[PDB]
């Protein structure tokens, strides 16, 4: 197993995946490492395990086709997987924890988001349609896009955006298109 986390990249105490090496803190893994269980697979390796179950699910969808799926396990699943992939980026740190919004000639946006709320959200099960999560994580960019303005840190919330949109178009397996 590897000596780092996977989602954070750090050492710690961390839980090792039976089924491939990769390791992960508690908190790290989305969902949270299960308490007991032996062996453990990890959310890298249950993504793999759906896709080899049915192939087919690997040819293209139309977003809209997508969006509308109703959040049953391998749907959820797939949304967890999707969040866990963006805070493997180190700039999802900006994206993390409740903001709060005080700068000269913006007003905030009338519906704060981040990706701990989201996190939440999805282990309460508050999500119906793969749409609910996927308005919620574009909310995030696209208040900060609004607020930051021409400010140059606008780009962090481009960025972590198209890490967001090239994972789910990936996982959701979105018909590729020019
Ligand atoms: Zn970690
Ligand atoms: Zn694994
Ligand atoms: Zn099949």
């Amino acid at each position: 197993n590897s000596n780092i986390c996977e989602v954070c990249n750090k050492w710690g105490r961390l839980f090792c995946c039976d089924t491939c090496p990769r390791s992960f803190h508690e908190h790290c893994h989305i969902p949270s490492v299960e308490a007991n269980k032996n062996p453990w697979s990890c959310i890298f390796c249950r993504i793999k395990t759906i896709q080899e179950r049915c192939p087919e699910s690997q040819s293209g969808h139309q977003e809209s086709e997508v969006l509308m799926r109703q959040m049953l396990p391998e749907e959820q699943l797939k949304c967890e997987f999707l969040l866990l992939k963006v805070y493997c980026d180190s700039k999802s740190c900006f994206f993390a924890s409740e903001p709060y919004y005080n700068r000269e000639g913006s007003q905030g946006p009338q519906k704060p988001m981040w990706l701990n709320k989201v996190k939440t959200s999805l282990n309460e099960q508050m999500y119906t349609r793969v749409e609910g999560f996927v308005q919620d994580m574009r909310l995030i960019f696209h208040n900060h896009k609004e607020f930051y303005r021409e400010d140059k840190f606008t780009r962090l919330g481009i960025q972590v955006q198209d890490i967001f949109e090239k994972n789910f178009r990936n996982i959701f397996a979105i018909q590729e298109t020019s």
